[PDB]
């Protein structure tokens, strides 16, 4: 659920829609609905550009891509009613046929984007990048149809041109420029350690210091023979200055390649730190809940804060003793810090993590990381006991 932490972004979108509606209604009322869809198409491209101001307005990157999907579905709904009320399956002029091609690509990509869970991510991304061709085709359709009406000195020309230019510049940056210029942190892998049968820890030495807060993540691009160079998001699992740690559990084809084939010395590139789950920014009393490899944001805090200044209760859940990581680190940290409580929950042995009879501290923030299904159940039970509790959760999926 959205809140005031994402109200700057929401007010920007409603300002974009209200201003577009007023500009069209006062100039060309017959084109309010196609005009509104072009603004939504512009905002969808902006919301996919991955800019620091984007997540500063929409709180988290998960909420950025949720709105990115909402403006995508609003666009196709308005374009379908544009096509239904203004034309047919195929157009008679070249200008109309450009809008026919664009709507076919827009509907085909949106259909594939939604029910494309089983496709490979890079194949999905390449298919997804066809909206730029449809977006360009739509811009030809608009400017061939409304010739000399959006190329004068008036409000409508400035409004249509600016949003069309912003979407054109946003689509070019993320598709052709983001992975080439927005990855300024060049580094190489120094040491690699296998924690358990399916998790590997990567130590990276960067040529320049990396600034991040515990609980934040980055995007990793590995440059090795036999490795894909696409960016994968990983939580920073420790390190300071020119040293970064990443803890990767085999989840698919790339993460199994990291476990088995990754070698020390391979070049890596980082873009910047993302994330709203800043542990240091929480209350004095904190509750940490981690599931499986969701412990990685909490390992950065433990490594970087040898003395704990907060009242932290840690609830770690793992699939038996064979799927637990950093067990000696957590035991050593609890011994050094009296104000740190460790609660190891073997799912097979102990059972389920339940907060019904458990008591949360008064005026405490709950940081939750792990499976989405397990987090939702846990978040519900905490709110019944103390509705004033502040709950912060980070997921591992954008789609
Ligand atoms: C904010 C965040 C933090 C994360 N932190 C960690 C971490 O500390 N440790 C860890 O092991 N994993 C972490 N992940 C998950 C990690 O990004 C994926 O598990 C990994 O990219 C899967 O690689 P694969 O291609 O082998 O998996 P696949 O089998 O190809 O993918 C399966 C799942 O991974 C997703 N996925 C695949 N490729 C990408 C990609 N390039 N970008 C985004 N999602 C992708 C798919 O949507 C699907 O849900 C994090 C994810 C997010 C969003
Ligand atoms: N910041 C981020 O976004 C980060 C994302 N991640 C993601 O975190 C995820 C964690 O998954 P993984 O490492 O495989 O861990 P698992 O899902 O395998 O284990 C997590 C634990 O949750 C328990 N659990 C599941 N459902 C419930 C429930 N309803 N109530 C209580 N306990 C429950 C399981 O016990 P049981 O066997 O009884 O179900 C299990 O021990 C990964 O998908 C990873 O990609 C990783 C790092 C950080
Ligand atoms: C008019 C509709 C849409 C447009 C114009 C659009 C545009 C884009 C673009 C250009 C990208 C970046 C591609 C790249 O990095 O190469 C992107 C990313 C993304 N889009 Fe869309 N999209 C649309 C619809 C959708 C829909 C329907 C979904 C449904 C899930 C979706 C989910 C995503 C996600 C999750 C990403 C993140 C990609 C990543 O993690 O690498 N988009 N979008
Ligand atoms: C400000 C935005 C827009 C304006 C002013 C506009 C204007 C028009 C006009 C006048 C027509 C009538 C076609 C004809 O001359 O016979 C038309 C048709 C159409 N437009 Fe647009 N349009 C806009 C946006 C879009 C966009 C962005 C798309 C597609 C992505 C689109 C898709 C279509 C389709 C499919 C038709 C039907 C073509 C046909 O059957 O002949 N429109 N538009």
């Amino acid at each position: 659920e959205f809140s005031m932490k994402s109200v700057k972004g929401l007010l920007f979108i409603i300002a974009s829609f209200i201003l577009t509606l007023l500009t069209w209604m006062n100039t060309s009322p017959q084109f309010m609905i196609p005009g509104l869809a072009l603004t939504s198409l512009s905002l969808t491209f902006i919301l996919a550009t991955r800019l620091p101001l984007l997540e500063s307005w929409f709180h988290s990157l998960e909420k950025v891509y949720t709105v990115h999907k909402f403006t995508a579905f609003l666009s196709i709904i308005l374009l379908i009613f544009h096509n239904f009320s203004m034309g047919g399956l195929w157009g008679s002029r070249l200008a109309a046929q450009f809008g026919n091609l664009a709507i076919y690509i827009f509907a085909s990509i949106i259909l594939v984007a939604y029910l494309g869970k089983y496709i490979q991510y890079e194949a999905w991304r390449w298919i997804h990048r066809l909206v730029y061709l449809a977006y360009i085709l739509g811009l030809f359709h608009i400017y061939m149809i409304m010739g000399n009406r959006l190329l004068t000195f008036n409000l409508l020309s400035f409004l249509v041109g600016s949003y069309a230019l912003l979407g054109l510049l946003a689509g070019f940056y993320i598709i052709f420029l983001y992975q080439k210029i927005s990855f300024p942190y060049l580094g190489k892998i120094t040491h690699l350690k296998r924690l358990n049968h399916d998790t590997r820890e990567i130590q990276i030495h960067l040529s320049r210091p990396f600034n991040y807060q515990s609980g934040q993540f980055a995007f990793l691009k590995i440059f090795q023979e036999g490795f894909e160079s696409a960016p994968h998001p990983f939580s920073i699992s420790g390190g300071h200055g020119q040293t970064l740690y990443f803890t990767v559990k085999t989840s698919g084809d790339h993460t199994k390649n990291i476990y088995d084939n990754l070698q020390a010395g391979s070049k890596v590139t980082l873009d910047r730190a993302y994330g709203h789950m800043i542990i240091e920014e929480g209350r004095e009393n904190q509750v940490w809940i981690a599931g499986g490899i969701g412990i990685t944001p909490f390992i950065s805090y433990i490594r970087e804060h040898p003395i704990l200044d907060k009242q932290v209760h840690f609830y770690y859940s793992f699939r038996g003793d064979e799927n637990a990581v950093y067990l000696d680190l957590l035991r050593n940290y609890a011994q050094k810090n009296p104000n740190f409580e460790l609660h190891l929950i073997d799912s097979t042995k102990d059972g389920y993590l339940n907060f019904e009879q458990k008591e949360v501290p008064e005026h405490a923030t709950v940081y939750m990381c792990g499976p989405i299904s397990m987090m939702k159940a846990l978040a519900k039970q905490i709110k019944k006991q103390n509705p004033k509790t502040e709950l912060i959760y980070e997921g591992a999926k954008f789609k």
